[PDB]
């Protein structure tokens, strides 16, 4: 059976099975005055398998989500947002769409309010390993990898693995930028708390980390004040949050997703845009949250 | 400013400041029944400080919890339970205190219910690791390690530290053995969801894990291969978690805290009560919650 609510002031409430008629999904408290129609919840939706005209075979396009409430004359009124996709079966990625058409409404809101930018990289697939971020990269390829030269070597141990009846796993970067100073409500409900919460409903997460993460165990404590001129220090060892509350600060968060024509060999690359779309629903809760304690 | 409550049916409600005049907590949602007393919290409350005839300077008393309401003769009258610590002076660290008190109710229902058995231990302090465990060994150290030869280093490493003015980060693992199979509730209240969140309301985590955790990324797939020899598949690389629904296997989760007269090198190795603490809250919460569900 189902758990299926999230937030507490911005607020998605769910339900469908992705053997039945269709999905749905009421999401409260988005403001009134966004500019928003069903387009820009497709291009999200559409995002989760990498065409572009390039996938499979018997391309007929997909389920097309639907709003049904919340927009007037093509701005939302203030009131709850009613989604439908309806099943034309006629494939998990159905058990993903309401999270990500809810966590575009949340993309938008907070690009057009305060320039916040989220978005997601595969920094590795099972023993190869990116070592260079570049955001023109990740979306000329299908592994949402931002090496370009990573991109090859991706490429062939995937080619390597569906030679062979296998899967690997993945490890996801995901950071959002230019997110204002003081989101998040220790002692619970730290941004952080929110955000490891919101990821873990992934499947095959099986770990999160902010910043530095992990390998913070084995960090000792030196970065303090010190000599000379300039000085800082910005390596944001913190992944932009401290305390439980947003710095100013990019935000790290990394996931690692286990091992799962018909053949993945890495499915949990495509974990991206929902785990792009879980920190967009989490950070547009505090939002509101902030705001409502002045 | 405060988020001051979690769960849902198991519900644990706090406040108070440090240098306020003292802490509080209501706690919901425990069956009646459950032999209890104060003695049995202070018992979890005083293993923050691993000094029995012990630790730096001179010795307090100290601060003293109170059981205000829902106990009648010895019991739990299954009615709001209320908590409270008078703070003193002529010092502590006390943002914690309620939450360890109030897992101590969560685990002791919970070994007495269903053999339910949580522990916690350090298995890094910075360059030194732990390589085996002996649950007899942790209380016998100030590091809860659980490897004897362990602790001789773990012991240098941090006289080194205090000395040079050096602070280390740590990792920890903690276990949840004989715990049900079915609990949790995706999608977004999975278990390991509303385990990470929870283990990141201890300050300095910034890392949550569970089962193989951030090792699955670099890892391949075979669920298993057909022979007169095998691999059993009790190793719990999924950590007693599938789907977000326990297993039926022992849990387990790991967390990486970072680094910070009186002086943490590793204050690190004091969250691990704490991080029992929490476990437990988080499994009794989804205890009741499948209750409910029947």
């Amino acid at each position: 059976m189902a758990g299926n609510s999230i937030g507490q002031l911005f607020r998605v409430t769910t339900c469908g099975e992705s053997h039945g008629v269709g999905l749905m999904a009421i999401v409260d408290g988005v403001p009134p005055g966004l500019a928003l129609t069903e387009e820009d919840l497709q291009k999200d939706l559409d995002r989760r398998k990498p065409g572009t005209s390039k996938f499979a075979t018997q391309r007929k396009e997909p389920d097309q989500v639907e709003i049904i409430s919340g927009v007037f004359e093509g701005k939302t009124t203030g009131t709850p947002i009613g989604l439908l996709i309806r099943n034309t079966d006629q494939s998990s990625a159905r058990e993903t769409a309401m999270r990500v058409a809810a966590g575009a409404i949340a993309k938008k809101y907070l690009a057009e309010k305060f320039g916040v930018l989220i978005r997601g990289h595969v920094t590795q697939i099972g023993n190869e390993v990116a070592e260079k971020l570049d955001w023109n990269e990740v979306p000329n390829n299908p592994f949402f990898c931002g090496d370009v030269d990573a991109v090859p070597r991706f490429e062939a141990l995937v080619t390597s693995l569906r030679e062979q009846g296998t899967s690997c796993g993945a490890k996801l970067e995901i950071l959002a930028e230019k997110v204002p100073v003081g989101w998040g409500e220790p002692v619970f409900d730290r941004l952080d708390a929110d955000i490891a919460h919101a990821m873990m409903s992934i499947n095959a997460v099986k770990g999160v980390e902010i910043g530095d993460g992990f390998a913070v165990a084995g960090q000792f404590g030196h970065e303090t004040r010190d000599e000379l001129t300039s000085h800082g220090f910005l390596a944001n060892h913190a992944g932009g949050i401290l305390g439980g509350i947003s710095s100013g600060q990019t935000i790290r968060v990394a996931i690692a997703l286990k091992p799962t024509g018909r053949h993945d060999p890495c499915v949990g690359v495509r974990a991206t845009p929902i785990a792009e779309a879980m920190l967009a629903i989490v950070l547009m809760d505090h939002f509101l949250r902030h705001r409502a304690q002045n």
